[PDB]
């Protein structure tokens, strides 16, 4: 009965089969993106209407289309098609991944360009990668992959170890043409190998290891219902998947006594890029959105029982399209468990002798995805006490380059002569909030110092201030760890028992945001990047902060466009886009697989409630 | 065996039985502070000498003593009587803090002010709280205590929910005389309990949670030798405890191979103070420092098995003096186990086929204090990949106040009445660095922005810096959240595979340092948190960022005294002092009993390894 609930395979077909009977899934047709639509506001509540949008690729050199479906109905509702030198192409397709290097192991200028460095065109892997927005002429309204080289000794053996610099070709996928290869000269290939699972390079595996076993022999505490309806701990949420931004949460509430309170009405991670840092013109364009270009959901792993995820897991298992509109399932694809989380609160009072501590727990929403050398788990997180927090762990190989004779300003090494160029993962959170329901504000507060004097005469005082951001034209924010700075969403017209607006707050964890110059291609098309704090009107096509087709879009799609209505967001309808990233300069220790490292942020009520949320949980 | 391990109870009193034997504890002495010294550098130098350092007070008013006793050789090493109005007042002995309400309950200005509010003595508490300095000149060179009231209704009575506001007294504790009785006029009392067993407030416990089992069916993967020698997934250390500083790690060292690695020699956290930010005059000299004034070990919990510490854990039990010299256990006063991280590394590799998942694990050490309304956890942890991390976990009962008819900027509203004045909780963190050996050196790294132009024509560059902190002078540094700062320890001499020196990275979180006017006193006083990052030269006598003595004790000592010696820090024997803490704005969701808020630092390798040290870990 949920509109929430995850598609099925057999919705799928039915998707497929309108297309297919309405003319438009033709044998040189291929979507590029296909998912369900949200409800939209004020259902309602009913008729249902199960709608999906599809984006459909024609590998002949014909327009493509957007095209909006209703499966309950067994109708187009809409079709369009599309100028891509306009709007932007269509994102990469799984089945292009292959087509760079095969062209390029039958064009002449790759070939001696090879030749020259002494290497089999059959060992060498040209990754597919996103071409960008620069100075040619002759790319716009077609649909360019660009190609690095990195070769592969044998089978099993790791290409990343072994960047062939110094040469880039690019690529039209659909004329099937080799447009330029370039190259600036021959640098090393480097030679040692990083195969990870040799054991003349891991050693004797350590044995010292003893087993940590996490059993709930009762089962879990939280309840799915309907496929993907959570309820944990006085939580409610309905748990998403969309082949573009992965698990996505709706209906975030908690129950507080005899009410279920709205808190979020959806979260999710809507885009994430990944630009690079290294002026070398082998490089010096690549940007990987791996959400608007790539799509992270549809790379989305299986993930294994006591390796991926320990404890008692309840697995989802959601299922996407492919380029031919058959449904497939990714198996194991979404992690949910509780996690025991230390002491919640701790208290050994003198005075009144009771010695009082409870303990914490979160529930995880997890999955893992793979672009290329790159992987990353997505974990969101509820706690006990209100915060809802999200987390991103980095991890997979690094992307290499050589290490230029005399170092570089813009590349680190790795081992010898292997290079890591400097890069950024830059993550934006989508929060469509519902403090108490959807009239919310968002001020942002400030720690305030004071001056010792009158008033103030020991110089001990300090205080905060709020500012309500009344407009999106006053609405981007950045960050200022210094004066402790975060934002405040609040319902206005919901008051808790103190009679103020109940809120819940936004604590960043304050990292760089996109380093690139203003002027840049990537500035431009990345421009949520550039600010830590966002906030919009709602309005149900804008959807990701970089628009709807980012791959070879001229720049300013998607946030900048939506702030420039200059709305008001004083008690509306909102919502929050956050920017996050890492920073990497990567280090020795980062090869030949790297460690984890993490980033995020979470809300924690301020003065949601009126008094704290888990005086009823019992001793352990 | 270990000079490093734990003091034991015949130690301590056979540093009892020097010190009575020299004739330096008679019957009005009393020991408010003993601890263990760390043996002194060069270590070649033959057998153990253990020696202890004792600060004596005397309840008849005569000048108090710090001594170093050898107990290996039975001797007092040194004595000297301190003029405590020019170096400080001793740590407050346990004793004394009971007087305070003593002494006030038969004074008639403090039994007017509380007729004044129809309050029965027998009712009153008082908080007995650390004194300060500020202007009151016949305090100088007597052992004062502050008082503040509040009301328990019956004897298990949360006190914290009836503030006595308007009113404060002082006391000197040895002259056992009330000093003066300040009332600014009456407040209301907030009636509402705070009682957080009380199923009335509660309600109804949860019955939801499942309970989660963890634990290790052939036992823990450390070993603990010595006592107190700890070796786990390739980590050493010694783990100490000081009845000041509270759990203290010692030889930090990783082994790579057939190599001990030093890293840090010593770690701890040598101060913390919370300075309260409400102009008003009942709490303006509101300042603690747990560790110098209050000495937090002493204070250590007893943890209890599935409640404090969950899974597999080895308790150490330290033992600490009583007053009189007499040694006293605190039992399962730290706990040590290992716990689950989820995943370490994992890449699935399109080319070479192989999907690789490795989970992660960190080393914990712990322990919980108790100080009045505040309880704080102090946890260590060391993890497989080389990471370092302390994470404070502050809990416990807002230390509240009323809430002003007309509203506060500086203090918050608990529930109706009842106030929390906004404090920051300021650590700092003492870091006597060894990165693989004593010649180490500081750099603080920015990412650079590069501007688009030749070398750079896309504007994509970006790049960073490091700036070695060469003297004493140049080594006081603030956090640049936006910059990416970090700061590098790093060994000049001794080079990784790459040619570079080795290196740790500390990264912080940014917070708020200390928010007081530079002119007050305690921005004197606890000047270390007024930057982020101090660096000195090692030396003996340079042990905590306020001095020996902070009781009462103004400005003179500590970091700002010691880094004008302006000393050689570029390859020299180095210790980094880290400021970081909370800053809190109390909500309501913190009371009747506060959830657990967090703040630490952390240290990564950073080009220490020639390459990932987890290569060798096993498939889970
Ligand atoms: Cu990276
Ligand atoms: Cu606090």
């Amino acid at each position: 009965a949920s509109p929430f609930r995850l598609a099925s395979a057999g919705e799928i077909s039915e998707v497929q089969g309108i297309l297919r009977t309405a003319g438009l899934l033709g044998p040189e047709k291929r979507i590029a993106y296909l998912g369900v639509l949200d409800p939209a506001r004020g259902a309602g509540s009913e008729a249902e209407d199960r709608r999906f949008r599809v984006f459909i690729h024609d590998v002949s050199g014909a327009r493509p289309q957007e095209v909006t479906v209703s499966v309950t109905n067994g109708t187009v509702i809409s079709a369009v098609e599309l100028d891509t030198a306009a709007t932007g192409e269509l994102p990469v397709l799984e089945e292009e991944f292959e087509v760079v290097e095969q062209l390029l192991a039958t064009d002449e200028r790759w070939l001696k360009a090879l030749a020259a460095r002494n290497l089999d065109v059959s060992k060498v892997r040209v990754a597919p990668l996103s071409a960008g927005v620069f100075e040619y002429a002759e790319e716009r309204g077609r649909r360019i992959l660009r190609g690095l080289a990195f070769v592969q000794d044998f089978p099993e053996d790791s290409a990343w170890a072994h960047p062939v610099d110094g040469l880039v070709a690019y690529v039209d996928v659909v004329s099937k043409e080799v447009t330029r290869v370039i190259d600036t000269g021959v640098f090393p290939v480097p030679a040692e190998h990083g195969n990870y699972t040799d054991p003349e390079l891991t050693g004797p595996l350590r044995t010292t290891q003893k087993p940590i076993s996490i059993t709930q022999p009762e089962g879990p505490s939280f309840t799915v219902t309907g496929g993907n309806h959570i309820e944990w701990e006085k939580w409610s949420l309905d748990v998403g998947f969309d082949v573009r931004e992965g698990v996505v949460l709706h209906n975030i509430a908690f129950r507080d006594g005899d009410r279920l309170r709205p808190i979020i009405n959806r979260a999710s991670i809507a885009e994430m890029v990944v630009p690079y840092g290294d002026p070398s013109p082998i490089r010096s364009w690549q940007n990987y959105f791996d959400t608007g270009e790539y799509l992270v959901g549809q790379y989305a792993n299986s993930l294994e029982l006591g390796c991926d995820c320990l404890g008692d897991i309840t697995y989802l298992s959601p299922v996407i399209s492919d380029a031919f509109g058959n449904p497939r399932e990714i198996r194991n694809g979404i992690c949910m468990h509780e996690e025991d989380w230390g002491i919640l609160a701790k208290h050994s009072d003198l005075w009144s002798g009771i010695n009082y501590t409870r303990r914490n727990r979160r529930m995880v929403i997890s999955f893992f995805t793979t672009i290329g050398a790159y992987d990353y788990g997505f974990y969101w997180y509820l706690y006990l006490d209100g915060t809802i927090e999200f987390e991103a762990k980095a991890t997979g190989v690094v992307f290499t380059s050589a290490f230029p004779e005399g170092g570089s300003d813009n590349i680190s090494q790795l081992a010898p002569g292997l290079g890591a160029p400097f890069h950024q993962h830059i993550f934006s959170a989508r929060l469509d909030m519902a403090i108490d329901g959807f009239t919310n504000r968002v001020e942002e507060e400030d720690v305030v110092r004071q001056t010792m004097g009158p008033g103030n005469e020991r110089g001990n005082a300090f205080s905060r201030k709020r500012t309500v951001l009344t407009r999106e034209s006053e609405a981007v924010r950045e960050a200022d760890a210094r004066t402790g700075r975060t934002w405040i969403i609040s319902n206005p017209e919901s008051k808790n028992r103190l009679n103020e607006p109940v809120g819940y707050k936004l604590h960043a964890h304050n990292q760089p945001t996109l380093l690139a110059d203003p002027g840049s291609s990537i500035a431009r098309r990345a421009a949520f990047a550039t600010k830590d704090l966002w906030v919009t009107r709602y309005a149900d096509d804008e959807r990701y902060p970089t628009g709807d087709f980012v791959n070879q879009h001229s720049g300013g799609a998607g946030l900048p466009s939506y702030i420039a209505q200059d709305r008001d967001i004083d008690g509306q309808d909102i919502v929050v886009w956050h920017t996050f990233g890492l920073t990497h300069f990567p280090r020795v220790e980062d090869w030949p697989i790297m460690p984890v490292d993490t980033v995020g942020f979470k809300l924690r009520p301020e003065g949601f409630f009126d008094r704290s949320p888990v005086l009823d949980v019992p001793a352990n």
